[PDB]
């Protein structure tokens, strides 16, 4: 009739562990390297690469980032304990939204640059892709998320919830997911209360804004994959087979 703290704390620690063990670079690396910016002629060299050459670097970086999120989902309590159809559903709808959220770590809102291939640069680095609106939309959204000053525990718990969402169309075991969700919600709210950050709940990006930016992103990557497929060693082949 009253909440159990030890279980909640165990869940928080476990999510935050899985998150740490499934990030490309640690937040410390990205933050120190902030002063390491692309020179004007390094910029130039990227701008003079062909559309398809930039696409394959970007697509590879993006696919690897989806793989890391797949890994994160497999390590979450109960996810592996859940039917294959449901796992695919959660990941098909969710993994790229998590990737887009993770980006805020690599983004510096001070000079509006991101870390790409060892150094920081603005959106002009990607000019050969001819994806101006989309890239600026991505930058805008990272800039929005930056103004929240997430900790890594916050990103961990929040991206866990972006993924574990019982409203995704086509789930079978819906009640199991609701339960994993509610537990994640108690874990997140607990942690935020501990750190005096509860007031960020109401400031999180509206759900519709994450969805739209993801739809736009994915629509674009699909056209590019049709026009110039990159070749991928699938880590979750039944998920992969549903999109490629
Ligand atoms: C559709 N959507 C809303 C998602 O959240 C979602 C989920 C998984 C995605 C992708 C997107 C996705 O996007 C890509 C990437 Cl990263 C690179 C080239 C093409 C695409 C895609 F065509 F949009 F699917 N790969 N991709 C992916 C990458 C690798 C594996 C694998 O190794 O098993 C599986 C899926």
């Amino acid at each position: 009739h009253m909440a159990s703290l030890t279980e909640i704390e165990h869940l928080v620690q476990s999510v935050c562990k899985s998150y740490r063990e499934t990030c490309q670079l640690r937040l410390e690396d990205l933050l120190r390297q902030r002063s390491n910016i692309f020179s004007r002629e390094e910029v130039t060299g990227y701008q003079r690469k062909s559309m398809w050459e930039m696409w394959e670097r970007c697509a590879h970086h993006l696919t690897e980032a989806i793989q890391y999120v797949v890994e994160f989902a497999k390590r979450l309590s109960g996810f592996m304990e859940l039917c294959q159809n449901d796992q695919i559903v959660l990941l098909k709808a969710g993994a790229m939204e998590v990737v887009l959220v993770r980006m805020c770590r690599a983004y510096n809102a001070d000079n509006r640059t991101v870390f790409f291939e060892g150094k920081y640069g603005g959106m002009e680095l990607f000019r050969a892709l001819g994806c101006s609106e989309l890239i600026s939309s991505i930058f805008d959204f990272s800039h929005s998320l930056s103004a929240l000053h997430f900790s890594e525990d916050e990103i961990a718990l929040y991206t866990a919830l972006v993924l574990i969402n019982a409203h995704r169309p086509g789930l079978q075991e819906k009640r199991k997911v609701e339960q994993l969700q509610y537990n994640l919600e108690l874990a997140f709210h607990h942690h935020l209360c501990k750190t005096h950050r509860q007031s960020i709940l109401a400031k999180l990006p509206p759900k519709g804004k994450l969805r739209s930016l993801c739809s736009q992103h994915v629509e674009r990557l699909q056209i590019f994959q049709h026009l110039h497929p990159i070749v991928v060693q699938a880590a979750f082949p039944p998920l992969y087979k549903e999109l490629f």
